[PDB]
C-alpha cells in the first residue's frame, strides 16, 4: 500500500467501493426507416431530438411518406429522442449503440432482423405493427401465423388514420411514443395500455369486443380500441408469448430496465477482488435499488423479505472453485406486478355470511 | 509474465508507444493507491494516449484464454482502460497478476526480515519470535482485505517447531523450515447475474 | 449453462417452470346442420357468434 522512505507527512486517501445504481433512459426507441428514403445516410444512426430538430433534415413533405408521418406521430404522443437507421444495416448498428431499448418497426417488415438481434441477455424489447388489412374473427388462425412467438415483441392491430398526412400511420410508431410517455409519467412497471392517444388520430378499423376475444390469447395481438369515455385508447398489455412467466409488456420491460441499470453499476465493481468486504457493498447497493422500486409500488408483496432477495457469498450462491476461476455470482429475485387484465366483480346477497 | 495487445498511439511523440512501459506505470500507481492485491486492470490511463487498434469484444473472447493476452480496451464511461489481469499461465493456482504479485511482495518482505534472524540459534525462544513476527504481517494483510476467508484461522497459517515442520536431524544440519499459507484474493473477472421471478422460493 | 469467455458482466435469467391451469370454454357446442341446407359450405366449420 504505502511506502515510507523519507521523514515527513504522508497523505494517502483510502476509499471504500462506492456503488450506486442509476436509472435512466427507460424507453428510447430506434426507427427502422424505409429503404427508399434517400435522406437517411447509409449505415449511420442519425439521431434526432425533437420535430424542429428533425425538420432540419427535411424541411417539407410531412404529408406522404410513411416514415415521415410516423416520426411526426411519434413526437406528438410522447417525448423522446430516437435514432434513425436503414433496415438494410439494422443488425450492424444496434449492437454498437448506447441506449436502444425499443427496436420499433415503422411499417417495414423486419421480423427476421429482430429475432437475430435480441438474445435473452441483451434486452431491447421490440414492438411490431399489426397487419394493415382486415382481420375477421374466423380467420384468426391464419393471421397469427405470420408472427413467431417470442417474449420480446408486441403487435398492435388497427393501423391508424389521421387528419393530417392522409396516408395510413403504422401503429407501432404511435405506440412507441406512448411507451416513453407512460414510463416517464408513471414509471416502467405500469402497463402501457389504457392511455388515450394525445395525437388527433383515430383507428382506421373499428374493433368489435368479440373480435378481441379470440385474438387476445395465444401469441396475442393487442388492439387499439376507441370508446366514448376516453377516446381512442390502447387496450392491450400482452406480449407475443402465452405462458405464466412473461405474459405482459410491463412484466417484460421491468426485467429489461432492472437488468440494464444494474449492469451499468457492475462496470464500476468490475475488477474488484471478491471477498467479504467487496460483495457486501454489491449486495447493499443492489438491495437499495430493489427497495426503492418496492416503495414506489413496482414490486408486489407485503414486506421487503417477500418482494425481492439478493444473495452473494462464498457458500450460498457460488462455491470455492468458482472463486478460483474468478467469477462471482449474484442471484436477484423480483416479484413484478402484473396489470389487472380482467377485473371481475362477484355480487352476493349474503352479507351476514361474509 | 503478462502481455498487453494494442500498441498505444499518443498526440505528442507521434511514434507508437509500446504498451508494456505504459502498463508499468499503472502497476506502481495501483500498488501505491489500493495495494498490491488489487488487480491492475480497470484503471483509466492518465496520459492522453489512445489505443492504435480498436478492440472487438468477440476478439477478446478467444484471446483471453490459454496463455492469455490482456487487451487494452477503450469504452465511453472511463476512457481507455486496461482490461486484463491474467498472466501468461492457464492453471488454477497462478492465473492472475494480482495473485502472482502478492506472492512476490510477501516473499520479499519476509526475506528481508529473515536476514535479521539469520544466524540466531534455533530453539523454542527463537522460532516463537519468528512465528509471531511473520503472523503479524499476515494478519495486517487480512485486516486490509488482501486475504480471503472469514476468520484468521482460515486466511493464513504459519508453522515452525521441532516436530511439526522439521525433524530433529534437520536441526542438526542447521536448517529451520517455515511453512506459510496464503489465500490471496482473485479479481472478479466474470461477474454474472442470475435473475429469478421466484421470490418466496429463495 | 453459461459460458464465460471475455471479462465482462453476464446477465442470464434462469426461471423455474411456471405452471398454471386455465379454465375456459366449458360448453361450446357444434351443430350438425341438415344436409339439404345449401347455405353451409361443404366441409368447413363456419363459426357464428350471435
Amino acid at each position: 500500500t504505502t511506502v515510507t522512505s523519507y521523514p515527513g507527512v504522508y497523505i494517502e486517501e483510502l476509499n471504500s467501493l462506492a456503488l450506486s445504481v442509476s436509472n435512466s433512459a427507460t424507453a428510447v426507441p430506434v426507427f427502422a426507416v424505409d429503404e427508399q428514403n434517400q435522406y437517411i445516410s447509409e449505415d449511420n444512426a442519425i439521431r434526432i431530438n425533437s420535430w424542429m430538430d428533425y425538420l432540419n433534415l427535411i424541411g417539407n413533405f410531412n404529408n406522404e411518406d410513411k416514415l415521415d408521418v410516423s416520426v411526426r406521430a411519434y413526437f406528438a404522443n410522447g417525448g423522446g429522442y430516437c435514432y434513425l437507421v436503414k433496415t438494410t444495416s439494422l443488425e450492424k448498428i444496434i449492437p454498437t449503440l448506447d441506449d436502444v431499448t425499443l427496436l420499433v418497426a415503422a411499417g417495414e417488415d423486419i421480423k427476421t432482423t429482430v429475432d437475430v438481434l435480441c438474445q435473452p441477455g441483451k434486452g431491447l424489447f421490440a414492438v411490431f405493427d399489426g397487419p394493415e388489412t382486415e382481420l375477421t374473427i374466423n380467420g384468426a388462425e391464419e393471421a397469427k401465423q405470420a408472427y413467431t412467438a417470442t417474449p420480446f415483441a408486441a403487435v398492435y392491430y388497427p393501423w391508424l388514420k389521421a387528419d393530417w398526412a392522409n396516408i395510413d400511420i403504422p401503429p407501432s410508431a404511435v405506440m412507441a411514443g406512448v411507451y416513453a410517455s407512460v414510463d416517464l409519467s408513471r414509471g416502467v412497471w405500469k402497463a402501457p395500455a389504457n392511455v388515450a392517444l394525445k395525437g388527433g388520430l383515430e383507428p382506421k378499423f373499428l374493433v368489435t369486443d368479440e373480435l378481441q376475444g379470440e385474438y387476445n390469447t395465444g401469441r396475442a395481438i393487442n388492439m387499439i380500441r376507441n370508446f366514448s369515455n376516453t377516446g381512442t385508447t390502447v387496450w392491450g398489455a400482452r406480449t407475443l408469448e402465452d405462458k405464466d412467466n412473461w405474459r405482459y409488456v410491463p412484466v417484460r420491460r421491468l426485467f429489461n430496465s432492472v437488468e440494464r441499470d444494474i449492469k451499468r453499476a457492475m462496470s464500476f465493481a468490475m475488477f474488484e477482488p471478491n471477498n467479504q468486504p467487496t460483495w457486501e457493498r454489491v449486495r447493499a447497493a443492489i438491495s437499495n435499488y430493489l427497495y426503492s422500486l418496492w416503495q414506489q409500488g413496482g414490486l408486489a408483496g407485503s414486506k421487503e423479505e417477500d418482494a425481492y432477495f439478493v444473495q452473494i457469498g462464498k457458500g450460498i450462491t457460488m462455491t470455492q472453485e468458482q472463486i478460483d476461476a474468478g467469477q462471482m455470482i449474484v442471484k436477484v429475485g423480483l416479484a413484478a406486478v402484473r396489470p389487472a387484465e380482467f377485473i371481475i366483480l362477484q355480487f352476493t346477497q349474503d352479507v351476514e355470511q361474509r
